[PDB]
């Protein structure tokens, strides 16, 4: 056995670095802490266990993840909730983990609530723009709601009518150019997009199972966007953007059908041109993933660490 | 979400009442703690919280129990492991949980150990006798191994060759006469006896999926025996003695079909003549039965609480 919450939301993130790709990726453990696990390049992952806590939550807290480079370091924000729903936040700001501002503003969450976030702009010479996005109510037809910072948190948007406590995706597509992706009412994914100066409903929809965990990412000049979801011990699903939406496919191994345990979610990085990784929740209980690479396409990469128990090798 | 940890191992104990059949049910939590749930006759079960801890023990331990009553009241024995592999026993001693003797014995039971126990002729007029097994190694082929409480803890034999962590029922099918039931290594369910005063092969034998989680009950003057298996999101199996055996038969339920979680474990109860539950572990994280009424059938009964975390209703 391991460390690993049942159940547990999961978080990840990616930079471009010399000597290797950098990904970290988030997961509560049974003590409700946030762990982070850490790979560098295609050397095994590090990390996960009791001596990698970055923060803590209500247990099943939802759970989400930005980060950026500054002239500080590295910067992370994952997002969460605390035991009394109220949106909360930890900060790596460049050498240490602490407590962010967030969590004072009082931004109430549904109890049932997913979390996505993303940013862009944050640079050595520009500052972040964030943005989380949550839901209120737990009910059919609930709207997703934002929270801005670009200087300081305010409320922002809000939008859709989405299934109860419906997976969101959520990736800047190009600077101050976002895009949405959550389950409508009537179980398609839907596409919110802001470009400019207004939210406006987009093109894509697909139809996928009721209560699917979302994730979504996009890189470069077209721009490339991958949208993620998945049904816990059901296949993945990704429908791709390279000017226009292709069909939605299935990524699957057929010596190993369907290998996520039921009710789990999933969580998407990607750095580069382009790197992608689509962690899962197995057996185990194990943390894994899916990995891209152009001119092999997608298999199922190492194992992440997620610690062991006491009593157990 | 509950608090009932996914892939816990389940203990279920029963007695007749005047007033209705009390039954308690063991688990662990996510802390680790073994709760306690109760129920008596058809009534609303109880418990399952933070509040009904008997003790504790390590992440993913083996559990078994027994029951009898004596001139000190209702006593419970639940036998668990603790961080260091050490087997451990927690008393309800008629009025109140306590660490119970078994502990300062210093038996060394392997990590991936399942638990059984059993007991015969402790009364208001005569002493119990109790026997637990256990096994000392994970690797196939490993034997199991029984502890023994008859005035005061020693050794007792040691038969079998098994499967990796095998499932164990085990029943006294009257007054010292024994039957112990685990999977060898060819994957089939086989049988040891004792009548008397020597351990012997028996003559139950069944193929069954490989790892599956087993519980035995028995009753009455034939004796009546009854075996279950079952391997997580397969259903359940229930082999039937009532002089001969029967041919296995699936207990299910077409608009439920296979309502268990993978990697699951079953617990079974029994009391009268006759009341059965069997316990398995599904979505939720919750704990369900299913429930043996002559002239009804089997069906799945009413949800065992088993906590819900701050943060969620
Ligand atoms: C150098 O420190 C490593 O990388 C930072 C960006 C953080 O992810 C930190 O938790 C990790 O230990
Ligand atoms: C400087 O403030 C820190 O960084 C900002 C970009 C926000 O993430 C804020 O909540 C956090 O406390
Ligand atoms: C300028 O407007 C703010 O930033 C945009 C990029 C959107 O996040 C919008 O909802 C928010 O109010
Ligand atoms: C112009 O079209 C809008 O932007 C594209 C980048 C896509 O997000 C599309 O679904 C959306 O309707
Ligand atoms: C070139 O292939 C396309 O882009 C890759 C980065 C993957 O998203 C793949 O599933 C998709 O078909
Ligand atoms: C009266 O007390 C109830 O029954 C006893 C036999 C024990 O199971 C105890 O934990 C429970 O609260
Ligand atoms: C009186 O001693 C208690 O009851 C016996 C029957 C045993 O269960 C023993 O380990 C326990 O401490
Ligand atoms: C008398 O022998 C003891 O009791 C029997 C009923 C068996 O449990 C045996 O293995 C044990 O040594
Ligand atoms: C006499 O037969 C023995 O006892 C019966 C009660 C059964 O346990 C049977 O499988 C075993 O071989
Ligand atoms: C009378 O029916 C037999 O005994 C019952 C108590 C159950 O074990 C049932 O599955 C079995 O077929």
């Amino acid at each position: 056995p391991t460390e690993f919450l049942y159940t547990s939301k999961i978080a990840a993130i990616s930079w471009a670095a010399t000597g290797g790709r950098q990904q970290r990726v988030y997961f509560q453990d049974l003590n409700g802490k946030i762990r982070e696990a850490q790979r560098g390049g295609d050397n095994p992952w590090t990390g996960g266990s009791s001596q990698n806590v970055i923060g803590e939550a209500k247990l099943f807290s939802p759970l989400a993840a930005v980060t950026w480079k500054s002239a500080q370091g590295i910067q992370i924000r994952v997002y969460c909730v605390n035991k009394d729903n109220i949106l909360s936040e930890f900060v790596y700001d460049g050498s240490k983990w602490i407590t962010g501002q967030l969590g004072s503003v009082g931004v109430k969450v549904g109890s049932n609530s997913k979390l996505a976030a993303l940013q862009w702009g944050g640079s050595e010479s520009a500052p972040p723009n964030i943005r989380v996005y949550y839901q209120k109510s737990n009910g059919s037809g609930s709207s997703i709601h934002e929270y801005v910072w670009s200087g300081k948190w305010t409320a922002g948007a809000s939008f859709g009518s989405t299934v109860p406590g419906t997976g969101i995706g959520a990736t800047a597509i190009g600077p101050g150019r976002l895009r949405i992706y959550y389950q409508a009412t009537d179980n398609k994914i839907r596409e919110h997009c802001w470009d400019s100066n207004s939210w406006y409903v987009g093109g894509f929809s697909a139809s996928a199972s009721a209560g699917v965990s979302i994730a979504a990412i996009s890189w470069g000049s077209t721009p490339q966007i991958r949208v993620y979801w998945q049904k816990g011990r059901e296949e993945l699903y990704e429908a791709a953007y390279g000017g226009s939406w292709n069909t939605p496919g299935q990524i699957k191994d057929a010596s190993r059908p369907t290998p996520s345990l039921p009710d789990t979610f999933i969580a998407a990085n990607s750095s580069g041109n382009i790197d992608i990784s689509v962690f899962f929740q197995a057996s185990g209980v194990s943390l894994q993933q899916w990995q891209w690479i152009s001119g092999k396409g997608w298999s199922i990469g190492a194992v992440v660490p997620t610690g062991t128990p006491a009593g157990w090798l």
